[PDB]
């Protein structure tokens, strides 16, 4: 089996795939939507109770299974606990981390256009009427992405955005088709700090913004600032929640897969806390300090609120270009801003391609090449969909990078602590560890959190069921059918290995 060449292209290449996208574009909008300061406790307990402890579970899950030279749920699963319906449930660890991939690909594509042309510096010019200045960056990203006019089912994205995604695809296999150690890690190495020294420049930079209509101090203090009244909202918990699960990358399949490729003997423990403390820190401190205090800054509070609900990308990719554009250099700064959102995207796409990879490599015993390969043909394949079709990505990042990940991390977790034991599992999790896992989270893993997750997954589906069977909109349909299909074709893939097994 491959492994990791240092411990510290270990950290880093974890880190990598927990700090991305959803620490600039979705924690912000999460927060800003949940009141600030009144989103970050539940935020802090969720990452403590659930983060911390499911982190844990899977990077030993992980390297459990790599010691035996599996590295994906469909084998490890089987390993824990003995069962046809285990690999079945096995099947999610892998069409999770493949139907994520294939709109976040896309996403990242968009931030290295978008990092292309504010570089060569096409952008649309501004002019103090804010609906003047942020309009010319809607319809720029509109133009970008071929959004329609009404609510028009299909999608008409630009020449050079399908081209930037080709280019995107090409990067992620340049980079994936060298390996664990060679690729992945010697890339980690750079882009992760890289990526720390632009978020760093681009906090302070956007620190400095003051205007009659407020400060990013004003921003700062809109997110730090304690709100209780909101403690009694299960949206806020929910919401948090789903933040933890998203930015840690738990429940993807994505830690496991990595874990694997830790050998048997290393410490997962140190290491697992060192990457998730790293993301929090890329998260709140970085994530948090650069979009909202900008649009506070610009717009004030109750604005920057506003657009935070008016959409995920309307933040990111409309509102703080045109707050830049205002500024000397701003076109240089909005590059920054997308170089590093790019990079941030990269590190984890590779992360949510390598499952895949690895399932065909260990179980189906293809070359790294040809893996690689075949798996970015059926991710760029399948994401048409999701490049033509309004609604999709939507829908795709609701039927797995929401639902099915907390429903993944609990499966996970019962399968771990309960079926395979506590003690084994708990004896597996503190196996070489540099240092020990607190007492008290034995009782948390076994206990607090498959409750909490629980609980969640009924709630969630209380409020959902009835509202999935009533949809009007056949694009929703389409999605739904294809990555049921995406599911099925895996199923069927383990069952050949399973076959090639006897
Ligand atoms: C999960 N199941 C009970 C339907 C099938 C189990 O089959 P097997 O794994 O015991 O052979
Ligand atoms: C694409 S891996 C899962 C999401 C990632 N942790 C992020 O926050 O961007
Ligand atoms: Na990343
Ligand atoms: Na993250």
């Amino acid at each position: 089996r491959e492994h990791w060449a240092t411990r510290l292209g270990l950290i880093l290449a974890m880190a990598g795939n927990a700090v991305g996208l959803g620490n600039f574009l979705r924690f912000p909008v999460q927060a800003a939507e949940n009141g600030g300061g009144a989103f970050m406790i539940p935020y802090i307990i969720a990452f403590l109770l659930v983060g911390i402890p499911l982190m844990w579970i899977e990077w030993a899950m992980g390297r459990y299974g790599g010691a035996q030279g599996h590295g994906t749920t469909p084998a490890i699963f089987y390993l824990l606990w003995r069962n046809r319906f285990a690999k079945i449930l096995g099947v999610f660890g892998l069409w999770i981390p493949l139907v994520v991939a294939i709109y976040y690909v896309y996403i990242e594509s968009w931030t290295l256009g978008f990092a292309i042309k504010f570089l060569v510096g096409l952008v649309p010019e501004p002019p103090t009427d804010p609906d003047s200045i942020l309009r010319p960056f809607k319809e720029f990203l509109y133009s970008y992405i071929g959004v329609p006019k009404g609510d028009e089912p299909i999608l008409k994205p630009s020449l050079f955005a399908y081209i930037v995604f080709l280019i995107t695809m090409f990067i992620n296999v340049s980079i994936l088709i060298r390996g664990i150690s060679k690729g992945i890690e010697r890339f980690a190495k750079i882009a992760m700090p890289t990526l720390f020294i632009l978020a760093v420049f681009l906090v302070i930079r956007v620190f400095l913004l003051e205007t009659p209509n407020g400060t990013a101090a004003d921003g700062l203090n809109f997110l730090w600032t304690p709100d209780f009244e909101k403690l009694k909202d299960p949206g806020v918990w929910i919401a948090a929640v789903g933040q933890i699960f998203f930015t840690l990358s738990l429940g993807f399949g994505a830690i496991i897969t990595y874990a694997s490729y830790v050998r048997k003997d290393q410490d997962i423990v140190l290491s697992g806390l060192t990457a998730a403390t790293l993301n929090e820190k890329a998260e709140v401190i970085l994530g948090g300090s650069i979009s909202i205090p900008a649009a506070v800054a610009f717009f004030g509070v109750a604005n920057a609120v506003a657009i935070a609900k008016a959409g995920a990308f309307n933040l990111g990719f409309i509102t703080l270009p045109a707050i830049f554009s205002q500024t000397a250099g701003g076109t240089f700064l909005g590059f920054l801003w997308f170089f590093l959102l790019f990079f941030a995207g990269l590190t984890s796409s590779i992360a949510i391609m390598q499952p895949m990879i690895a399932f065909l490599e260990d179980e189906l015993k293809l070359s790294r090449k040809h893996a690689v390969l075949w798996t970015a043909a059926i991710v760029f394949f399948s994401a048409h969909l999701v490049m033509f079709l309004n609604k999709s990505l939507d829908e795709m990042d609701f039927w797995a990078g929401t639902i099915g990940v907390v429903f993944f991390g609990l499966t996970e977790l019962i399968i771990f602590f309960w079926i395979f034991g506590a003690d084994k599992a708990w004896e597996e999790i503190n196996r070489g560890g540099i240092i020990k896992v607190p007492r008290i989270y034995y009782y948390v893993m076994r206990y607090i959190t498959p409750a909490f997750l629980a609980v969640l997954l009924v709630v969630w589906a209380r409020e959902y069921i009835p509202k999935i069977m009533e949809e009007t909109h056949w694009t929703v349909w389409i999605t739904r059918f294809y990555i049921i299909g995406l599911f099925l074709f895996l199923t069927f893939l383990v069952f050949l290995a399973e076959r090639r097994r006897n």
